């Protein structure tokens, strides 16, 4: 019950949402239906429209009008946005030349430049170029300010997951808004787009920017706007808030446009009908900026123009049906569309089997336009698993397609030509970022970045301390003229041991053999030098990785590679090596095919053993530093050391061998040398963070050798590829991946073909940021370069996406 008998008199768009059953006057009461009886009459005035005309100039104040053109309207903070233009011979903001804003030019009583977040739904990154002719205000913001060619959303690329990521700097898995429809089994409750469950606080985790602001004494405008409040009114409200007294006036504000998403769904992203929504958005921008200029705030406020996601061509005819794959379709519940999530229809049916559902959906038709995954097997770059609202079975749908349970769900539940929600690497899902204002750079382009990073920067812009989030604070300092955040590198927690020769070969009883007893002060002073670290400057180019947790490990040097060898996990945490453009691939000599050699620097009790592999019929082994890339026949023996071995399913050894025998050399040829760091990852609880030893669910049978869930590689080179990787004077270039360590290649539908037709495509799918590998290993990379730490942070957040050029 809301006793709506109170009144909005003097309270229109009041900033504290007062508790029931007193009636409300805030920008959300319509959506809750709790507004006072007189909310429309007093707060949603429309009379005379939104623009001054010549005849209203000077007019006598009439409180009925939507906005005013009377002499006192500036004092009142409620002029029409074009008042000064029509009535006082001023220019529109867009017609003025841009002039660098080197310092904030703020009215008296402003303690900090306000932040206005101008968010647009469904604003595809390519609109900036393709719509440029009809968006002059936006184009001015973009060219005069700081802009990225695009900004990457999170997955799933739906509205609420992305807006609330923008507000919290968290992945959906962590904030808890994981889709537009959700079931939470603990609450036993469902969340939906239409309805009232979605207004319950328990859905929404983290700390959004308006709460961060409030808890630190910065006031905030209310971020949300009911759909029936017109855009003009939203802008006038913001500008009226900006006229409040100092102690009552917010520092941060948001506007939201439901366009161009609304039209995009109906017409497609580039439908002829899409010109007018772009024009209308631009006009709204124009109203804000003319309004700010009237208040003398246009060289004071920092404006961010930001989208939530793009929009792709999707029609009813490109639907796949689960009824064409499964016979028991009535026993499942599907969350459908541009992604799928499947769970059992009833918890009391113990005949439902996830394994057989996945098998029925795997590679069943030649052109199949979705791929099923257990959530923990999704690409790690999606960070889409650690939440109980994410069902175990997920379908990743190809761009331009839908998935549905049965045809009747699509014809009785075509209406639409656009949609979004797909993999956040897809070009059509990318969206926009422009920053304009005293705190942003002038006429600067920056590289694409992910939306998880913007919370930190908004916090910076407002003088706030960010709550703990998934951005990397400092990676976006290059967007800012001032207020940078100057982070320090984390402290190394564990120092390495540097073992020398300590064990005789007969101490080892590992069941390992090698044909290596076929043996000179010349080249034996030489191998002693390689074992003390003499080639290490060539193979460890950016310092040793720091270990950021408590553990016991050894640095091992060799001619061709350096490793950090964990005595706890019995294998390297990391292995580092450099492959020049000139390096040659060699094969594994026949007599060395099964060679494994004890490492006399490491005790038997801290070594793997060959017998465990012999007795584990499921599990084989691989090497981190590849024997194929050995610099010499004699150096090759180092690669067969038991301290360079790692457990690998035979099916995974197909991928890994191709990476090591063919791809590495191809990259070194293309990039003018590469530095490679590779290692294992253990993430059995799928939280994106390094497991402790007591979380490992699988060991090589009979042993304490833990089986990795993933293998990584970080591949670094010179951004200026006319310089070789090992003699680079400036910025670096990186690509990385996090390959799932699976006992089958069911993910790859073409895996019975030659590796040259499928392996690299798998690796592309599992592209990763260095930061993602950091979380997964407790390691910190690039500790010693000649670059600024901020530039390194940016390199660590880079994702190589392998899409074509937008
Ligand atoms: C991306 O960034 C995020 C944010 O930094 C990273 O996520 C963080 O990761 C930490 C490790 O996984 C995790 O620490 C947890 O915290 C547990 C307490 O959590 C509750 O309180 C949180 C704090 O709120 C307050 O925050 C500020 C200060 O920062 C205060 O001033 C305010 O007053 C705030 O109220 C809160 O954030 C958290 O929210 C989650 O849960 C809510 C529902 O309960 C959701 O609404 C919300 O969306 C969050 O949901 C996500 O996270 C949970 C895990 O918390 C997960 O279940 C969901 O799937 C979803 O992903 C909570 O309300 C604390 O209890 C944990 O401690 C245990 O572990 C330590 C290990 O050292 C033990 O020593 C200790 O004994 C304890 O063990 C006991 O429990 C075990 C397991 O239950 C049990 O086995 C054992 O035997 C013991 O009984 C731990 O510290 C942060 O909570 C988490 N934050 C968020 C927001 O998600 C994330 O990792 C990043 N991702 C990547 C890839 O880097
Ligand atoms: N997060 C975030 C965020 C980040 C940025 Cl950058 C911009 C914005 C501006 O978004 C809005 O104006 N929106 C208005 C639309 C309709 N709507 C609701 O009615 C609603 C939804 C959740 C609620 N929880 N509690 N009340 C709620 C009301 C939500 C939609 C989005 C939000
Ligand atoms: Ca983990
Ligand atoms: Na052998
Ligand atoms: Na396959
Ligand atoms: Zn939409």
């Amino acid at each position: 019950w809301t006793a709506t008998s109170g009144s909005c008199k003097g309270r229109c768009f009041e900033l504290q949402e007062v508790g029931p059953p007193d009636c409300r006057c805030d920008n959300l009461c319509k959506s809750y239906s709790s507004c006072c009886h007189d909310f429309d009459e007093l707060c949603l005035k429309t009379a005379r429209g939104w623009e001054c005309t010549k005849d209203r100039c000077g007019e006598v104040r009439n409180e009925e009008n939507a906005c005013h053109c009377s002499e006192d309207c500036l004092s009142r903070g409620d002029c029409c946005t074009n008042y000064q233009v029509v009535c006082k011979g001023e220019s529109h903001w867009v017609d003025d030349d841009c002039e660098e804003i080197k310092v904030p030019e703020c009215p008296a009583g402003f303690v900090r430049p306000p932040l206005i977040i101008f968010s647009v739904d469904g604003f595809r990154a390519s609109y900036m170029k393709k719509g440029s002719k009809v968006m002059p205000n936006i184009e001015k913001l973009r060219s005069c300010g700081t802009h990225a060619p695009y900004m990457r959303p999170v997955y799933p690329t739906k509205t609420f997951p992305n807006l609330y990521t923008l507000a919290t700097g968290l992945y959906p898995e962590s904030h808890g808004i994981v889709g537009n429809s959700m079931y939470d089994p603990v609450f036993d409750a469902s969340f939906h787009l239409r309805g009232r469950e979605k207004f319950n606080h328990r859905w929404w985790g983290g700390q959004p920017l308006w709460i961060t602001a409030t808890k630190q004494g910065v006031r905030a405008g209310t971020f949300f706007w009911s759909v029936s409040i017109p855009h003009e009114r939203r802008i006038l409200t913001i500008l009226q808030w900006l006229s409040l007294p100092d102690n009552e006036r917010p520092s941060v504000y948001a506007f939201y446009s439901e366009q161009p998403d609304f039209s995009g769904h109906k017409y497609g992203p580039f439908g002829p009908e899409m010109t007018n929504p772009l024009r209308e958005i631009d006009k709204t921008v124009g109203q804000l900026m003319d309004g700010l200029k009237q208040l003398r705030l246009h060289r004071c406020v920092n404006v961010i123009f930001v989208g939530d996601h793009g929009m792709e061509d999707v029609t009813c005819d490109r639907t796949e049906f689960l009824s064409n794959y499964l016979t028991n379709v009535d026993d499942i519940t599907l969350v459908p569309g541009t992604l799928g999530r499947i769970r059992a229809k009833s918890i009391n049916n113990s005949k439902y089997d996830p394994k057989t559902i996945i098998a029925a959906l795997t590679c069943k038709k030649p052109d199949q336009h979705f791929k099923p995954y257990m959530k923990q097997h999704l690409p790690k770059r999606l960070h889409y698993a650690n939440n109980r609202r994410i069902e175990d079975i997920h379908l990743l749908v190809d761009r331009r397609w839908h998935v549905a349970r049965k045809p009747l769900d699509v014809y009785k539940k075509c209406f639409f030509q656009g949609d979004h929600g797909f993999d956040n690497k897809v070009n059509s899902m990318q969206t926009v970022f422009v920053g304009y204002g005293p705190t942003f750079k002038y006429r600067t382009k920056v590289p694409p970045f992910e939306n998880i990073e913007l919370y930190n920067v908004m916090c910076d812009l407002l003088g706030l301390k960010p709550a703990p989030n998934n951005g990397t604070h400092g990676s976006l300092n290059h967007l800012l003229r001032t207020n940078t955040f100057r982070p320090t590198m984390p402290d190394e927690v564990s120092r390495p041991n540097y073992p020398g020769i300590m064990y005789l070969q007969s101490e080892f009883d590992l069941g390992c053999t090698c044909d290596d007893k076929v043996e000179n002060k010349l080249e034996e002073l030489n191998k002693r030098l390689h074992t003390k670290g003499s080639t290490k400057e060539r193979h460890l180019l950016y310092g040793r990785p720091a270990v950021l947790y408590r553990t016991s490990y050894d640095i091992l040097y060799h001619t061709d590679f350096e490793s950090g060898y964990s005595e706890i996990f019995l294998m390297p945490l990391w292995t580092s090596y450099t492959i020049s453009k000139q390096a040659e691939v060699s094969s594994i000599p026949e007599h060395l095919t099964n060679c494994v050699r004890p490492d006399v620097r490491v005790s038997p009790g801290f070594s793997q053993n060959c017998l465990a592999y012999k007795n584990d019929k499921q599990m084989s082994y691989g090497f981190l530093f590849p024997p194929y890339l050995s610099s010499s026949p004699e150096a090759k023996y180092d690669a067969f050391l038991v301290t360079n071995m790692v457990p690998m399913y035979p099916a995974f050894k197909r991928v890994w061998a191709y990476f090591q025998r063919v791809l590495v050399k191809k990259y070194a040829s293309e990039r003018n040398g590469v530095n490679v760091i590779s290692g294992p990852i253990f993430d059995y609880n799928y939280d994106g963070l390094r497991d402790t030893e007591d979380e490992i669910k699988q060991y090589v049978e009979g042993s304490s050798i833990p089986v990795p869930t993933h293998y990584y590689s970080i591949i670094t080179s010179c951004l200026d590829f006319t310089q070789p990787a090992d003699k680079c004077d400036g910025p670096l270039s990186v690509s990385s991946f996090i390959l799932p360590h699976r006992p089958d290649n069911d993910e790859s539908c073409n895996s019975s073909e030659d590796e040259s037709k499928w392996v690299e495509e798998l690796m592309k799918m599992h592209t990763a940021r260095v930061r993602d590998i950091e979380h997964l290993t407790g390691l910190d990379f690039y500790r010693k370069t000649s670059r600024s730490y901020s530039e390194i942070l940016t390199l660590k957040t880079y994702l190589h996406t392998y899409e074509s050029e937008i």
